[PDB]
């Protein structure tokens, strides 16, 4: 729902806060960010959100756009409820938020993305909800 100019501005500022060279190694124009997988690729600094591994920018068609809170529970199809991951099977269980195993190993990177304004507090709260009960 974010306009391509607003999407480019959010990525450029967040990548700058990370000190990342991903925009230098993979240049992109604002209109290209209308693709949700490519937009999530830069929002995550080319990293998987559920596994400690890189995302291959040429393999985006093979990756999954996973809903943090499953759509059978929450009616939210925005970026605030989505991540790009190599396989949505790596989220843990399918009928819940990402598993506590994923939370403990990934929360520090999620925290860094939050401070860099690449995810919202609401998105960080839903990503880590397994360590507070789940659902």
């Amino acid at each position: 729902s974010k306009n391509s100019r607003e999407r480019m501005k959010r990525i450029e500022e967040g990548i700058k806060e990370l000190g990342s060279q991903i925009l230098k190694e993979h240049p992109v124009e604002n209109t290209q960010l209308q693709n949700e997988k490519l937009y999530l690729y830069y929002l995550q600094n080319g990293r998987d959100m559920y596994v400690d591994q890189e995302l291959d920018i040429n393999r985006l068609s093979d990756y999954d756009v996973d809903h943090i809170v499953p759509q059978s529970f929450l009616k939210d199809d925005s970026i605030d409820n989505k991540v790009l991951t190599r396989s949505d099977k790596n989220r843990g269980k399918s009928d819940n938020v990402p598993s506590e195993e994923v939370v403990k190993k990934m929360k520090n990177y999620w925290r860094q993305l939050l401070n860099a304004k690449l995810i919202t507090q609401r998105k960080f709260d839903n990503l880590t909800k397994a360590e507070r009960g789940g659902l």
